[PDB]
């Protein structure tokens, strides 16, 4: 329905300037990288933006524009919008503020903007927003730094928090498939966006930061139906009607930014059947905290097969715990992670595997050895069981994490985080049936 | 007492090795950075270790030894301990495992080790420990990288968690004054450590990762006293119910996650608040509401500002700016705006604590550190002793601002829940000392 926003043919950036102080600049700079479609800048008093000829108006571009990014002064917004409708623009992202967020006067002008859009069948994003992203095709209709590639579709009403989180995720080596700053959310709301995402491929899940929805009703209707295809994690600021309601619709509820992100990242793995989890770790402490976290999430530990318990016993250190949680001694090597993962992934009583590793820097072991063990094991068994990882830590575990993430395994650095993902995985699963 | 552990004049590393695959190798390697005292490598078949003259036995060392690290194979730990005894060593860190964690037989050997120590007047940390650190004097008697410098003393009953947290803090740019892996904790325990740490000056707070104490009675009474001088934050893994209540009565603050433990502990770089009324200043609404929520469920309350202060805020801030309980300067907030607002909030008689929240802007030609500078400049001016906490976002974009704030004693967080935990720890400790 809105594929012209994320997969636009020809896009127009109304207000592109070569001034380092005006948003018009950056926004165009970032679209200087979208090759999947043609982009044209628009500036009233400049026939060259930043290495490319500029058009006086949106109605002069010799080619066709289905996407318009309005990023000029507020007073020119109304007219600008009218120009787009006339050129046959399909979707418009208004970056400019000074409307509904300022009061009734602003809201009225705002309402007038929508009414104009509707006449041309156009749809508006914003206004007073940061824009939209689509990492899949290098599409970054925003004035901030692009987020890394990813399979999570993030939507939030808070532009400031929206950038802070992109900044967060980047450094945390985790991205988004598409980014959406709705701003005042005058037209295209959560609902319509939710339905569009559902049938998309690159959007494995939907993370939302909500301050207040418009159609408290229509929203759930759309959520209850979308959860059947792909999960929705929502973070609600301000302070149960939303909560319980969210629950019944099948949307996962997050209480912190990290919960929203953790839970949403986990859908890079296949869905689980039961909540019987198997913990493998080279460190007791980390295992204890995790199990404890999983136990706060309502999950449980799988009871291994005697044959399983006896196998681990033969190659692991005598003091190693090979029962409920499998504690490999700190001496566990790549081979040890590989076998243990393989053996636990094969145990019919195990639904989910959580691989915990404090990356050792002694005894000749490499920084990626343990991750590699896991990855190889996942490849060999080659079934469809969710594998989640938690490598500590800091710079020491980054290479391990980067390797794991690259091989589709969501790896976390906090006990509470991997647990949240696990929780989110079991919950979603039973929203689909199994 | 217990000082020769963190400020030794002569260290003997028994088991120092040239083989990179052995723990003794990393321990001596790490101690090469320790110059506030001499470090001697003791190895049975080595003339030199890592370029340093080595001794066959700790007895042959001409100089005085007050600290030894035993990192040899299990079957030699006994005799090595006795040698340290004859040599006159004060404290011993036994890195080696194979004792009371392996069973009843290991326990008995363990007890004998302690018995030997008491005979020679020695104290033993461990065995089965990762070691100890004193970052203040570049002392890293461990087989892992040294944590960054800091004023939080961290005691962990889990060595693996200890290492993982050290790596965590390093990247997050937070450090520890001292680090103590107690491993089996046969001799020196939490209580004795808390007694010693109660009087140092570098340790502003004590963070604890507890699996369980031996003398719960001694622990609580020691904690009760120490918690009057400086705070103790415990993360208890797992009995568990009664433990939390016991911590509470002794003035011990409880953390339920690693991040909370760390966030709460390193907040004592600031003064204790005279009340629980906090002022929130921010350049982003979202981060502010989340932070307000987090503080609320934590029991903290938002202060009510004076009209005079509200009026001046309204004079230089944008039109759609919030100047009530939470002060929301707009996204256009510049360093100057942060400076003025912080000064004004810190001067309001109803503000007991100030939380500065800043999403770092990369537009309007502002710098990556001006807002922080503005915070810093204000605190330095009013010069009262109201605690100031910062929450900056984020990722790479906020790194320089954080480094600069931390460099001025302002704890800086990246999470609404983290700054709230810190805010909570400051008020609770004020309670304890009675304020």
């Amino acid at each position: 329905m809105l594929d012209y926003f994320f997969n636009p043919k020809g896009i127009a950036v109304i207000g592109a300037s070569n001034d380092p102080k005006k948003l018009g600049y950056e926004v165009f700079k970032n679209l200087k990288e979208y090759k999947k479609g043609k982009v044209y800048p628009v500036n009233i008093k400049e026939e060259e933006v930043q290495g490319v000829k500029a058009y006086k108006s949106v109605k002069d571009i010799p080619d066709e524009i289905d996407l318009a990014i309005i990023v000029v002064p507020k007073r020119f917004v109304k007219d600008t919008l009218i120009q787009c409708g006339e050129k046959g623009v399909k979707g418009v992202v208004i970056i400019t503020a000074g409307f509904g967020e300022t009061g009734e006067e602003g809201k009225r002008e705002e309402k007038e903007l929508v009414e104009i859009a509707h006449k041309y069948g156009m749809r508006i994003i914003g206004p007073n927003c940061v824009g939209i992203m689509n990492t899949h095709v290098d599409l970054n209709a925003t004035f901030i730094t692009v987020a890394k590639k990813g399979n999570v579709a993030f939507i939030s009403q808070s532009g400031a928090l929206g950038a802070g989180i992109v900044y967060k995720t980047i450094k945390e080596d985790i991205g988004f498939s598409k980014f959406i700053s709705v701003g005042n959310m005058a037209d295209v709301d959560f609902a319509e966006l939710m339905e569009y995402l559902a049938d998309t491929e690159e959007d494995k899940a939907i993370a939302l930061y909500i301050e207040g929805v418009r159609n408290g009703k229509k929203f759930m209707e759309v959520a209850k139906r979308v959860t059947k295809k792909k999960p929705i994690i929502a973070l609600k600021a301000g302070k149960k009607i939303y909560e319980a309601a969210f629950k019944q619709s099948g949307v996962l509820v997050a209480n912190t930014i990290d919960e929203m992100l953790s839970m949403a990242r986990a859908f890079s793995q296949p869905l689980p059947r039961g909540n019987k989890v198997a913990i493998m770790t080279n460190a007791g402490g980390p295992g204890v905290l995790t199990a404890d976290e999983l136990d706060k999430r309502g999950l449980k530990l799988a009871t291994l097969e005697e044959k399983t318990i006896e196998e681990l016993r033969s190659f692991l250190p005598p003091m190693a715990a090979v029962k409920n949680p499998v504690d490999m001694i700190a001496s566990a090597r790549g081979e040890d992670y590989y076998r243990t993962a393989k053996l636990l992934l094969q145990d019919p009583n195990v639904d989910m595997l959580i691989a915990i590793c404090v990356v050792p820097t002694f005894a000749g072991m490499t920084l990626t050895e343990h991750a590699e063990g896991i990855i190889r094991a996942v490849k060999e068994v080659n079934n469809e069981k969710p594998v989640l990882a938690m490598f500590m830590a800091g710079y020491v575990s980054e290479k391990a994490k980067e390797l794991l993430e690259k091989n589709g395994i969501p790896t976390y650095e906090r006990p509470e985080d991997v647990a949240s993902a696990a929780y989110a995985l079991v919950e979603q699963a039973k929203n689909v049936g199994i």
